[PDB]
């Protein structure tokens, strides 16, 4: 029988172009039939009525309940490419931060302010004009402030009195603009944050994008807080420049893939100050707009699937080269 590769995740994940590019390149493998979960079975269905698959590609994104998918893959136990309980701790930024310490990666300098809501002004918090002091540590400004919530995207950067001092707002892109500045100076005082030094680039983020550990595409955008207005092509897409990850920064992709358990998974390097430094991980995320990267992300997966299952099903395999980026 045909090897079934299940996907697992909101519509609006399942039905992306970037997805959909993917999946009809994973079905040119002879001995591989893709089956895309409905999103109203996810929703509503018991996990016991759920298509059968033999590998299971599920992912988090809003609204997505993660707690039957992990049930899903106790019911069934399928091959897993992005584990599930991992899933949980990618949607902490406190969690995400003590993975790539523990394994011994690069990030910012920083501290974690938890705030009890009941009680929100005694926390260890001390704020000066152009610095603050969290659990005794000193982050002069700039700095960067995150919600403790990965899936929280309002990001602050506190600029000091020399640069004119107020600070830029992140946001989940709105058409045109990705942050915008605030006359505000002084830090947030609801909400539990992250606070961390703020690395010097050359006004670009580097986006990375694994498929599994040996395997990762780079590219770049202008940083959304240098002013705020996003780099737009003909077609509405966001302005992505070329990237070809060192000797370091791919090292730190398989790294990263291995600690998070996450086959596919996307990342965002700082490049500052000689070295290149994770400020997020997403976990799993498709490059929009390469053919060559739904090219390559195709095979990737349809060979990690071969490799693991070809025997159990009786049929032949011979592992091929990959390319590394
Ligand atoms: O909101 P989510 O998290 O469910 O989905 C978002 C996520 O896509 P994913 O799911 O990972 O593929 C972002 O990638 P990411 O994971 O690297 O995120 P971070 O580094 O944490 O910011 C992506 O930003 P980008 O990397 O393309 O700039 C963003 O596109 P959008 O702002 O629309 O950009 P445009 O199409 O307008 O240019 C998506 O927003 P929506 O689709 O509006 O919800
Ligand atoms: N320590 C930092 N130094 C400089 N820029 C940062 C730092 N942390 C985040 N940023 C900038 O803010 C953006 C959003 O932060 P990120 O940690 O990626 O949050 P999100 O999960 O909302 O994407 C980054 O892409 C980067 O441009
Ligand atoms: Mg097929
Ligand atoms: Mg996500
Ligand atoms: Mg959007
Ligand atoms: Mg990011
Ligand atoms: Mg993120």
């Amino acid at each position: 029988r045909q090897i079934v590769v299940g996907i697992c995740s909101m519509a609006k994940k399942s039905k992306s172009k970037p997805m959909k590019e993917i999946l009809e390149r994973i079905s040119l493998f002879k001995y591989i039939t893709v089956v895309v979960f409905e999103e109203e079975v996810i929703l509503n269905e018991p996990v016991e009525n759920w298509p059968l698959c033999d590998c299971l590609i599920s992912f988090h994104s809003k609204g997505f309940p993660l707690d039957k998918a992990v049930a899903y893959a106790k019911l069934r136990n399928p091959f897993v490419i992005n584990d599930l309980n991992m899933q949980y701790l990618i949607q902490d930024r406190r969690e995400v931060y003590s993975i790539l310490q523990a394994e011994g990666i690069l990030l910012p300098r920083y501290a974690i302010l938890n705030r009890d809501p009941n009680n929100p002004k005694e926390c260890n918090l001390i704020e000066g004009e152009d610095h603050v002091e969290v659990n005794g540590e000193v982050f002069q400004k700039p700095f960067v402030e995150k919600p403790v919530s990965a899936e929280d995207h309002n990001v602050y950067i506190y600029y000091p009195t020399s640069a004119g001092g107020g600070s830029q707002r992140l946001f989940r892109k709105i058409g045109s603009r990705s942050s915008v500045y605030s006359p505000e100076s002084n830090v947030r005082k609801t909400g539990s944050y992250i606070y961390e030094e703020f690395m010097p680039t050359d006004g670009t983020d580097v986006k990375v994008y694994t498929v599994g550990p040996d395997y990762a595409h780079a590219e770049a955008r202008k940083s959304p807080a240098l002013d705020g207005k996003v780099e737009r092509d003909s077609e509405g897409k966001e302005v992505r420049y070329p990237v070809i990850l060192n000797a370091r920064e791919k090292l730190i992709a398989w790294k990263v893939c291995l600690a998070f358990k996450q086959t596919v998974c996307g990342f965002d390097l700082l490049r500052a100050n000689g070295q290149s430094y994770v400020c997020d991980v997403n976990g799993f995320s498709f490059v929009k707009n390469s053919m060559k990267y739904y090219d390559d992300c195709a095979k990737i997966l349809g060979n990690i699937v071969m490799r693991e299952l070809a025997p159990q099903f009786h049929i032949p395999w011979s592992i091929p080269l990959e390319a590394e980026d």
